[PDB]
């Protein structure tokens, strides 16, 4: 049997086979020494036997309003985001590792860039169960296990007042990196870029930008309604879309992200950040007369990255972990650090974002509130409407619980069915070890990981072993924080896959980070003082309430 | 006329254009202040103050071998190793900057790697000379710049003692990294690898790769002959090759490296490290009986790539420069160090690598002595004589003086022709610039460049200005140090390129240099132990004389 199946190996030590059985674990600067790497160096236990618990920290920065409001107006905050920074990056690997076709490092896995990485070797296919050790010889039915414990029966909001706003950013944002080559299978991706490239805004392929590309004034193709500004129709720029068949070309808007053809949400953040592009080439052109196209669309494309990394830490994350301390994007607080400008897309990374329980029951625009059957290809609702109209919306309407259990709307709940499928394809490891890998403890009964006695006493019977648990359903139906939108390992290993995705682009590093690189003081400022509602509001014709939380 | 044509910002200040007329110098983290970057810190003051020259410090690297013999054995041989590695590595810059595209930081530019990256800007085309302030309106014709100066009259040989065996490894190796596109144009290159990925061995493309594969055993396909192992026939692996029209498929060895074709040197290395690669894979296979071929495949790879960055540092580079310290491969020198793993290779580095003058008179192999007409092309020297036989030979025989003047055969001339005129498409700084920008001082004189009064006198009438005269011809027309096989920009400017390229592969960060990536301690210590004769003989019936010194 492949030892390797035990996971013997400890604390990020690497399971080698050698011989027909035999097995050996690399315990190369893991902290540990031994056969498994299990025993501790002295400051290595004596770091390990201090550090507080993940829920106790949590609750600190979510208690004292009035204690964090003076530390953050102190230097504190950077010094504490700094070290946030630092310690949670730490858990994400760089060069990336294995992939799909590697459970060991390989030039090709370091070169070959279609590949999404992961952090823990695929449980290898001569294991005697599907888990490893552990479990039954055959996992939940998924079809099942959705429709018992991740299908809502009646819609439970998240406490944080997270509203759809914010649901739709999360999409489109995610919808950059996250991108998996159809032809290609499970563990491929098309998106290149592997992080935040705005690539969904100027294509995944150079082609494809020159396309949605004006050439004039460093400005994007764009069209006018009701004298209004909206992307270009596929007549106009003939790009690849996706529109059920029978939509025409001149009724199709050509964008960056094929997918993002039916949802008005997300053509209404598409739109939202065409016109922005458009609006800083302007600013660049005033400063740079003598400047080129590509020199200003270039550059404009540089500014809304940093526009854009800006709102999702400051503004997004900050929402969706609740915490009182101030978050602060900041590049410079790692320039003392080792950290490296690069990042590579996770398939776990992938699954652990598949937040569908944050989609309503309907969607209300006012007095009318429409059906998934009106919203879900609607190619009129956003020009009918019109981006501050819906922005209103969907900034008042909120989204429900992430965490915590049968909140998928059944519109979407095959979506998740595919997802343990897919992960079973990936041969992913169990949300057991996933949990020791990102620093927690493992769960000991199903009883401990959901908060109670019911479900979780089935999820015993189907699964047999907490120890083979899986990962996306052990994510979705761990107990929540409090008044939490989600539990502890959503935050313990989502946290990490995104701030290292987040500052690990090359405009973080301190080769870019120059005024010069975003035309001047001008473009830098747009960076340095980015808002969701200067964003929207700067690019309409009238600002409405905007916001991640609901008011 | 363009103000940044008068290239204003000083030490690695950024020059942006702005208005009309105007330009604003971007002196962020420059070490100085002021419109120009001029005015610096009191610490960048005192520390430049200090610096020592240069010569001087090439002075010490090169006497007191019984002081230095010391040091080589105590620990202040790493902590100088280090140094150097530091240090040095901090002129390049990561991520990468420009392209022959642009001359700006873009996305663009940091991911379409199918582009050189440069270190500095090209003198804008809106200068009024060529160069940009300075010199004639049109720049000396090539072929005679090339004839006056560059055209060997009389064989100089390297007093280095620089033999065949490293020119032909300098060229073999250095064609893994150089391989400007044909069909796209100067500045674009096929090799993405940017470094040593050792793809001129495996393919610079995943089908080319698959082709020289046996797919058993982890092995590359060969052939017999002579009972003796030689690459493979194009009609057993068809791959492309470059072999003059008229010569059989039959007759034409399949490599990875195209070109290699041509040169029973460049084909005698590359049989050796095939040669290499599948002895590895039998080890590998001992050890992992339980290997299949991709992860022997794979992991033999990462161990060559090992072997070859410690004989191209601790031989090699040891060699070239002639110092007493004992380079040191060791990448934990760095694990310290805020160091970028990740390199790009610059059009710079790749006119700077072109040292064809280290290429003989004639070719002799033992009492034989071939002519280029009988080197250039002949598909059997190599067979005929065998690997350790042409190993003994190109070992003897010395290879001239790289800088110095006047001492490129005429049989490859065209090459250094070809070289100039490359450099004005890519619109390449001033020699002087780079001399700024690699922390030398500009000459003042073409007599101060030059160690004469003649030549430098004619390059003077042909010129105009030394703050004209070009890359190439003034890194090989510089006065060489003392008994050295070039002067001191050759080292000032290539070193950096040279390291940042050697310690900035994935294999070198702490992630990777566990002894897991390389198949357990066995593999690992192949890369920790290599040797320029290990690789020869270990393969060879018969070791012969090895050295990158002619005995
Ligand atoms: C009207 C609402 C939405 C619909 C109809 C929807 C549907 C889907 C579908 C069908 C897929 C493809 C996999 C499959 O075949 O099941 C997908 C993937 C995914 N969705 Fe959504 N989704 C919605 C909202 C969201 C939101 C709000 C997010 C952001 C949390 C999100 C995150 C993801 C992610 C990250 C993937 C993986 C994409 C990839 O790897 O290519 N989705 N979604
Ligand atoms: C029999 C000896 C050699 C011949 C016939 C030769 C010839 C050439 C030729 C023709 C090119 C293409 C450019 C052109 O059209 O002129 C080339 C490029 C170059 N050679 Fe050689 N060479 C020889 C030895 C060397 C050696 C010893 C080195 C290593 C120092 C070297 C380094 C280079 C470099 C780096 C380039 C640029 C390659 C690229 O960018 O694709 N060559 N050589
Ligand atoms: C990246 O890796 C994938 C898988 O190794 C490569 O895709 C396959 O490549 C082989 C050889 O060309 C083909 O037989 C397959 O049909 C390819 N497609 C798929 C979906 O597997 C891909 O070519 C690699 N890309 C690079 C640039 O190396
Ligand atoms: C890398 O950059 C080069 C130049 O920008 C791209 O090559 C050109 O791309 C355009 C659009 O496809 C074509 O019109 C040219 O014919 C292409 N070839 C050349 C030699 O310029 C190249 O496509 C880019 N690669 C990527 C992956 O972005
Ligand atoms: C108020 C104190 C702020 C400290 C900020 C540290 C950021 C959180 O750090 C996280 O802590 C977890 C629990 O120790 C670990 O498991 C994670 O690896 C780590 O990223
Ligand atoms: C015996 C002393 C060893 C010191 C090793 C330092 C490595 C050489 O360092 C080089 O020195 C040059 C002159 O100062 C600088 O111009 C270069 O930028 C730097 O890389
Ligand atoms: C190492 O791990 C294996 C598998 O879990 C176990 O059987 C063995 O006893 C362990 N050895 C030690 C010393 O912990
Ligand atoms: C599309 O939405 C509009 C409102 O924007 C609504 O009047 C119309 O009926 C919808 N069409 C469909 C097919 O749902
Ligand atoms: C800045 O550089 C320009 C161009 O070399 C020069 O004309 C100008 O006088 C400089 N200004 C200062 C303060 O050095
Ligand atoms: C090729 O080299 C061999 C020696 O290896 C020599 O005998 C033969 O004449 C050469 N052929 C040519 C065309 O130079
Ligand atoms: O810093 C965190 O704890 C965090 C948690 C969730 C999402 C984003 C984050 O930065
Ligand atoms: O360290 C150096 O000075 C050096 C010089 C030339 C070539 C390689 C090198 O490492």
């Amino acid at each position: 049997v492949n030892p390797c199946c035990y996971y013997p190996c400890q604390h990020q030590g690497i399971c080698v086979r050698f011989g027909l059985d035999r097995y050996q674990c690399d315990c190369t600067r893991t902290g540990y020494s031994g056969p498994n790497c299990t025993i501790p160096e002295i400051w290595t236990w004596l770091r390990t036997t201090l550090r507080p618990s993940p829920s106790f920290i949590h609750f600190l920065l979510t208690h004292g309003r009035w204690l964090w409001d003076f530390v953050n107006a102190t230097f504190i905050r950077d010094t504490l985001m700094r070290l946030v920074l630092t310690v949670r990056s730490n858990l994400i690997p760089s060069p990336p590792t294995y992939n799909i076709a590697h459970d060991y490092i390989s030039w090709e896995s370091f070169s070959n860039v279609s590949y999404y990485t992961r952090i823990l070797p695929s449980v290898p296919r001569d294991c005697p169960t599907p888990m490893g050790t552990k479990g039954k010889k055959q996992l939940p039915d998924a079809e099942f296990l959705s429709r018992r414990f991740l299908l809502r029966r009646k819609f439970i909001p998240d406490p944080q007042g997270t509203n759809l706003m914010f649901a739709f950013f999360a999409q489109h944002f995610t919808h950059q990196f996250f991108k998996t080559s159809g032809k290609m299978g499970p563990g491929f991706t098309k998106a290149l870029g592997h992080g935040v490239d705005l690539g969904h805004i100027y294509g995944d392929n150079l082609e494809r930008q020159y396309q949605l590309r004006l050439f004039k004034d460093g400005k994007l193709k764009y069209q006018m309604l009701n004298g209004e500004v909206y992307p270009p129709s596929v007549e106009e720029a003939p790009v690849l879309m996706h529109y059920p068949r029978g939509i025409p070309p001149q009724s199709q808007m050509a964008v960056g992200q094929e997918v993002f053809g039916l949802l008005p949400g997300l053509m209404l953040y598409a739109t939202i950040w065409l016109r922005e592009h458009n609006r800083v080439c302007d600013l660049l052109k005033a400063e740079h007369p003598t400047w080129g196209d590509e020199q200003l669309f270039q550059t404009a494309r540089l500014i809304l990255i940093g526009e854009t990394i800006k709102i999702v830490i400051e503004e997004y994350v900050q929402q969706l972990s609740g915490y009182f301390l101030q978050l602060k994007f900041d590049p410079e607080l790692l320039f003392g650090a080792q950290f490296q400008y690069r990042n590579r897309i996770a398939m776990e990374f992938n699954q652990l974002y598949h937040w569908h329980p944050l989609m309503p029951d309907s969607f209300r625009v006012g007095p009318q509130d429409y059906s998934y059957e009106q919203f879900l290809f609607n190619t009129s609702m956003l020009v009918d409407y019109g981006v501050e109209a819906l922005v209103d919306a969907f900034s008042r309407q909120p989204a429900g619980r992430i965490g915590g259990g049968r909140n998928i709307d059944h519109h979407i709940l095959h979506v998740a069915v595919d997802v343990i499928k897919e992960s079973r394809v990936l041969r992913l490891q169990p949300f057991n070890e996933y949990r020791k890998r990102f620093g927690m403890k493992p769960y000991t009964s199903f009883q401990e990981l959901t908060g109670e006695k019911e479900m979780a006493a089935e999820l015993e019977e189907l699964y047999g072993d907490i120890d083979a648990l899986e990962f996306y359903p052990g994510l979705l139906l761990e107990k929540c924080h409090p008044n939490s939108i989600f539990g502890e390992s959503m935050i313990e290993m989502g946290a990490p896959f995104s701030l290292k995705g987040l500052l690990g682009n090359p405009i973080c590093s301190p080769e870019y980070w120059k005024a010069s690189t975003f035309g001047g003081e001008v473009g830098f400022n747009l960076v340095k003082t980015a808002t969701l509602k200067k964003l929207v509001c700067l690019n309409t014709k009238t600002c409405p309430y905007v916001s991640f939380h609901v008011p």
